[PDB]
């Protein structure tokens, strides 16, 4: 919804944002949101995420989709009035996201999904690339373990020519959608496909927000390889504007910088990774600050 | 509508628009607008607005949406006649924009918004961009809140991957409509998702006019950085010509260029702004004039 | 129509063309075409003009639109058959332009819609152009006032981000017909934001006849300024091909030239034009020939 | 249809073609189908011609439309069987063009028009074209006249910004198709807004054919001004493969060049036009040669 | 259908291909063929060719077009289900290309078409362009007159502006497909209009494979000059890959160079062709080897 | 479906990719999945793949195809549900791709297929391309029969211009529908005709996942040679993400690259195959390693 301000209540949000990120326990916003989930009422609709077409499916709390469900209105607090429809298995009135309010007052957060080798990582999408030798598919995985820490992460898999991998849009935005719901800690391996139909362009869009709404991050593999600046500057444009966080690779094998975004107009903070392969390409990152602008499209620079 | 002048009626147009913003007093015609607006019968629609798909919704004068209205044609003073219908929520008859006359024959006017440091502001769209370090976000809360002055500013949220933002187009153009029916100072965090579907289109080239005849200020942030000329262009583009005044980063941080469009057919102004943040990236803006066609053009080459 | 000739009839015809522009008297063929348009049965559709979609809509001599007219054949001496018919607001049958012949065999002229300063000026479609620092909005006002002479002339206004301007394209073409239905001189306030729907494309390719025939004279603003060849082409283009006559500024502030189209095969003329502004940026034109292809696309070259 | 040779039979063809541009007495080919013509059986559809959405019109022999004709089909000498239907004023089966044999087993050829100052012409499209000073609605009128000798040639207007001009496509197609059914010599001052909508495409693909088969001649004015390679690249095709002939400028002014295509498989003649003006921009050609590929090309160079 | 190999059937396969293009007897494939064809049910479809829309017509073994069949279905060796439906004159079910199986298991050969001159000819497709002055269509029908031999050779005409020729693609494919079913030698006077619509580009990837199925020849003219590199690089493509020869001009007018595929998986082979012309350009290819994958690029950078 | 690990789960899984690569029996996994689909009740679909609309036909285990089958669901083990109905020949629910699990927890594996001259292939998609003089049918042909080894390998062929070519796209999709159903080796003859339809696109995207999860290799051929930068990048990105082995062509005649992606995160994998010609151009590959993703990128740019 739409939100007032004055000074005070401004400084009061930005100083909330701040703690979402810097203060507030690791994984807690996840434990809260996942709690509001749970509270509603059985087969009211609570995500909406586009397929192919451009259409949206429903889910409910459990991940289950909601092929009918008839016109139901709720009005906001700002006057404004939310309609949600379900007809033949797709959205006829309603909006892409949650379609619960997990926020509140508090929006614009990069809510801190877990802390790693001294290190607070932002829940939200985390696009994994960068040209060069060291490898993305074995990274995403050592940041899922990493970062799930005592939890086990969820795998999405879509198009790569590999066994039983799912290559229909339509089947992962459905695995996605059930992934955020029931997990803090989520990896994607192939967003190269994605990068367009409508489907593909809302996905781009709207998963960043989705999951830092949730508190749980999503982390994405995104192969910039193609000169094709039609297509490397959509990979930018995705890794500038779309993601969270970004973890890309640098002149040294085996290093990694993280750019987080920490919030609505704060500071960008940058870390490094040292990471060593052992058997079976299993990857580990080793464990024993802020950047402006400038710094920012310098890192981005290395995708041509 | 159309109007008819000779030398005469011409002059006093152009002294009524010098005085619409240097003399009137600073968020006098916001008020007096709402007057009119609070005229209006009941039921009655006074605002409509493009949907992603380039139909149009519709709002009475209490950011009502409006789903059924029968036609209802009313003849204006140059025999234009205006017809409107609304049919299963969305326009049947009617235009974008307002459907209410709020102008008469005091048309191509920047009325002024309000006065801060020493500077009077225009309604109407400001685009806050450029390149650089100086950060946008923090710069346009900073002048919702300056302009704001006695009153609160609201905020429309879209497209950043960050918690709680809306990443629905049909849903910010709610957000937007019911915002100028309701606020004098309004604040968009991140005009960057609609820069193009057949609704973001009609927004880019509807909003400067639909809140310049409101009264009201509408502050968005644009980032020019994308090495895509397709998409650089039409960010100059909209500052160039949709904007009804454009705030933009210099070579020194913390520094900006005010460009103000005083009115129809007259000469832009031209101040600084100083500023610094202060915890958790509160920004202020410090406190304690004419240009030429080619000193513009001079600034819109600074996004590239 | 289609129209025979031998060279007897052939010299007669350029003769004729000749004075429609050269010595007729000034503003005479509007005149005329008054008497046409009022002599016409009521409820005759006269004028049909291209909406956004492409399709059209239909007005009688009052410039009220024609929601329903059943279906209507008319033969012509060249034996033509205009079929007209308006169903539901929108043409069923017929074409864009004049309903009605306000020719007759008298076609391919530039009738002379004023004199002023010493200068004859052409009806049809003007466009004021060029980059630099002189200001267009105040040099077609100008033009306005002048061509009016004893007459007011009309204003449309589209496409600004300032108070009361309607950026609705249906709307635009409703006030653009009326105008032509009912002024000889009429300004307008912004081509920029046609320059695209099939509307729009219909408008740039109708206007300067449907002016021409009408005899009155549409003095339209064009900013060239925009560095995309996709649209500073089409200026260029609309400049070269679409106009009757073309304004545009020179090296030197306040200076403009004017190349006039004087009619089907004849050749171009040029002048010159000096302006000062006084208060409240009202400019005035101050009073007191042949060119070739050439040096017109010499002048082209300048809106690059 | 389909035609099947052996040496023999092919170099009696070629005989026959060369003869028909050559040896045959001028505008004979245009009389003789003109028989052909009136000898239809009245109400037969004799001619199908694209309007703008892609659908065809249908002329009888008389020029009239043909709002409704039922199904019928005729057996080809090939064994090909022609089947014309039309409904609602529309082409539902049949194919653009004529749809009546003119030509029988002399197809190829360039049906000589006309015999002027020394040179023959062909019948087929003619475009006047080229860059430089020598104008080009003076030069097709001149022609126009010139081939039509003791008869007055037909002028069809489309798409200039001057009095009594048409610019409806769907108009101008009906005007053509009376033309080419009505007169030897055709004069189309502006195929400049054909050139893309699916009707117009098809006019610079069949108007050749149309033409030449008729055996009369359309004089078509193409400005090539427009450093637009995507325009500019179809002026020089149309020019190059849609056209039987080609005028074009040259260094002098009032010069022109004249580039015939004598029939399938024949060669390009050339010869040179001088020009001179008289009053109101009439223009007289003065009155008191094989060329191959390379030239050609060459010439096409001079539109760039 | 699909086919199954080990390295005997293979190599049996490789001595087939080979001797179908070597040894067979000229002509013998096409003689073949007609038999198949004439052992087919009256009424059975055993054409489908795509119209301009991407629908197919479809005709029986005289050349007759099917306009309504009954589903029907055929069970191939492979275990593949062919099913055949016509309705109101279009394929509701089937496929395009031959309906009936006119090569069992002998596949991928280059039927020899003819003997002339000493040199052996493919059927399928040849394409004769180039840049340079040496004419293509004198040398098509030189060719189709030769590979003709004791026969008649067929003209397929379209989209060229001259007497009798048709310019409508959809009665274009009837002629092809007519042409196919009842001749061995064919000429395409104009490819030129094809390179694009469904249809154009079913027929360009289509022609080769049908004609080399059949056993039959279709030589059509190709002229590459048009810089535009959209078109031009199609026509290389065509040339490339669309083609089982090619027959290019060279440096010195009047030779040209037979670039020839003799098979799946084979060599292309090379020889030059000397030529005159005779009365009214009639021309004749004078009378009295393997290249590589570079040679041929060579050869295809000539139409740059 | 997804997948949840921590890491000890993930060690396992990747020890269980790099063995069904390195260590298990070559050709195993596929006689494991014929023996998953031989279980399945009769009348289940199996297999979904796209048409050119982007529709998708459905068949069976014995590679016919469904055209009606009722709406019936079934839960995976992460919940997600797979609902399978087919009406009127296409699929109404369900996704492109396997329709019955292959896989279960076993997937992102390139499965060997084969063991020959000393190195072991994978299964999945194998794209023959490189530019030069080194022949790629020939080559297809030589390692489909050589990994088939006891077994005959299945060949598609598909838009050559040679006799018997397939160039219908939806014949296409079905004989490798039925290849994969049925064979461990297919050869395609020719990916070039798709490469865009949606289909053609499904097909490049789905067909690697569809084979590697069956265990099954499909080896096509694909010439770069074509310099249109849309193409040739789009040759380049298919045989950069996929196809799960690349056969390149090489600076010396004969001699070819295979380079391997192992499994999912894993590392590529390099050879050298040196091969030679027999009778028929009957290709023999000579029998008697880690590569960083720099060595590919050089790899690929010999496609330029
Ligand atoms: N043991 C290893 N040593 C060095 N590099 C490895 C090792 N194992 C895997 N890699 C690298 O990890 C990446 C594998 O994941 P993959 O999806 O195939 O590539 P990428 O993520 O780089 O697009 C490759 O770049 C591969 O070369
Ligand atoms: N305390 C600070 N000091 C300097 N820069 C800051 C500070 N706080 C925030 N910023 C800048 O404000 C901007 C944050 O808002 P954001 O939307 O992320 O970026 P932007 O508006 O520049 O696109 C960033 O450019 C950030 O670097
Ligand atoms: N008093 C003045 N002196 C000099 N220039 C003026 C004066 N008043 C207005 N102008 C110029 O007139 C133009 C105002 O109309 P506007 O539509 O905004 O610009 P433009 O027509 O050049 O696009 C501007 O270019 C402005 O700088
Ligand atoms: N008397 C004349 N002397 C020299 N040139 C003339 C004369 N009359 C007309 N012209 C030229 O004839 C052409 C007029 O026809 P028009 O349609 O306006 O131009 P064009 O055919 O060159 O596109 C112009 O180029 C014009 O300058
Ligand atoms: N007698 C001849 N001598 C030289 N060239 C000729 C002769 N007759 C015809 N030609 C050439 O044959 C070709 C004619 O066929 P056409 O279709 O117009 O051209 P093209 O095949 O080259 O595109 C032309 O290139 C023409 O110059
Ligand atoms: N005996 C041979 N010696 C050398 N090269 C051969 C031999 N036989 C066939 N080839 C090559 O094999 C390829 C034939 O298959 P084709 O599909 O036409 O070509 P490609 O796969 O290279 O596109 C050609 O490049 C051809 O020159």
């Amino acid at each position: 919804m739409i939100h007032l301000y004055d000074a005070k209540s401004f400084a009061k949000l930005r100083a909330a944002q701040y703690a979402a990120f810097h203060t507030d326990a690791p994984g807690s916003w996840f434990d809260h949101t996942s709690g509001v989930l749970e509270s509603v009422e059985d087969g009211t609709p609570v995500l909406a995420i586009g397929v192919e077409s451009g259409d949206a499916i429903v889910f409910d709390k459990n991940a289950q989709r909601i092929v009918a469900y008839k016109e139901k209105s709720v009005k906001a607090e700002d006057g404004s009035v939310s309609v949600v429809q379900v007809e033949n298995g797709f959205m006829k009135q309603g909006h892409r996201g949650w379609l619960v309010d997990l926020t509140g007052e508090l929006v614009g957060c990069s809510p801190v999904v877990a802390e790693f080798g001294g290190h607070r990582y932002a829940s939200g999408m985390v696009i994994v690339t960068g040209k060069g030798n060291s490898g993305k598919t074995p990274l995403v995985h050592a940041l899922g373990e990493a970062l799930g820490g005592k939890d086990k992460y969820a795998t999405v898999r879509f198009g790569e020519p590999l066994s039983g991998y799912n290559t229909d849009f339509n089947v992962f935005v459905d695995d996605i959608a059930r992934a955020m719901l029931q997990h803090r800690v989520i990896v994607i391996d192939s967003l190269k496909n994605v990068i367009i139909s409508r489907g593909a362009f809302d996905l781009l869009s709207d998963i960043g927000a989705m999951a830092a709404s949730r508190g749980c991050v999503v982390i994405a593999s995104l192969n910039p390889t193609s000169n094709d600046d039609k297509i490397v500057e959509l990979v930018k444009e995705a890794s500038r504007s779309n993601s969270t966080s970004l973890v890309i690779s640098t002149d040294v094998d085996g290093e990694w910088q993280v750019l987080t975004r920490t919030g609505e107009g704060l500071q960008r903070l940058t870390h490094t990774l040292q990471t060593s392969y052992g058997e079976h390409s299993v990857l580990t990152i080793h464990t024993s600050q802020a950047s402006g602008k400038a710094i920012q499209t310098v890192i981005k620079n290395d995708e041509l």
